[PDB]
């Protein structure tokens, strides 16, 4: 384990091998249609190149005598918005519609994260704290909105996938607990954190989220067969 100024670099590295492994699995998914595998190329690849930029010093710019984390939000979009969607996509067996219920939900998280970018691209302070609460609020409403209904779509699809799924959304919910909690106290960290040390607490954290949830998504759908004896 290293502890120097090369996090953003080593980050894109691990992400490169990740999205690659999936390419080898394209031979056949078994449990997740093509559109899902594509989801990987979508986020796993995009996220990768993103970090590589943070290393070259091309992402954050000085705006209003301050430091804005623009590159941090955009990457957090395709990464975060498609992170939660990836969990559901991986579970999804087949498709033949759009559905209004789920359709509305997906639009909820989409708007929340959007607020994030603005939070950094704000114009005043009073609006910063105001917007910050705008996201967290709609967030807790989303998670509770997915387990609350529980339409027959899932209850009929496969009880097995419905069970393991519950444990999934739970683990992912913890990932947020990691960021939404450090965000509140201290400046985007634990407290009295600098600009460098700050990006560190994170680099270690989305790196631990993508890697973990990765093996979790696949493990959930199918880990091992232990029925016949
Ligand atoms: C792998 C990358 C991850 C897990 C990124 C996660 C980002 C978040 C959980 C952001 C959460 C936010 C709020 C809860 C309030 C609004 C501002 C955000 C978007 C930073």
């Amino acid at each position: 384990m290293n502890l120097e100024s090369l996090l953003h670099w080593i980050y894109v590295a691990g992400m490169t091998i990740g999205a690659l492994h999936f390419w080898s699995l394209s031979r056949n998914p078994r449990g997740v249609p093509q559109y899902e595998y594509l989801v990987a190329m979508f986020i796993p690849i995009w996220s990768g190149l993103a970090y590589m930029a943070m290393a070259i010093d091309q992402g954050k710019v000085e705006a209003a005598g301050q430091i804005a984390h623009y590159a941090r939000y955009i990457d957090w979009m395709v990464t975060t918005p498609l992170l939660l969607l990836s969990l559901s996509w991986t579970a999804m067996q087949f498709i033949k519609k759009d559905w209004t219920l789920i359709g509305f939900l997906m639009s909820t998280q989409i708007v929340v994260i959007t607020s994030g970018l603005i939070a950094d691209l704000s114009e005043r302070d009073w609006v910063r704290y105001l917007w910050y609460i705008c996201g967290v609020c709609a967030f807790l409403i989303i998670l509770w909105g997915i387990w609350n209904p529980l339409r027959a779509k899932t209850r009929t699809q496969s009880s097995e996938l419905a069970n393991l799924y519950d444990k999934l959304v739970t683990y992912f919910t913890v990932l947020w607990i990691g960021y939404p909690i450090v965000w509140i106290i201290g400046p985007s960290g634990f407290g009295w954190i600098n600009q460098t040390i700050d990006t560190f607490l994170f680099c270690l954290l989305p790196f631990f989220s993508k890697v973990g949830f990765s093996f979790l998504d696949l493990h959930g759908l199918r880990n091992l067969n232990d029925s016949r004896q």
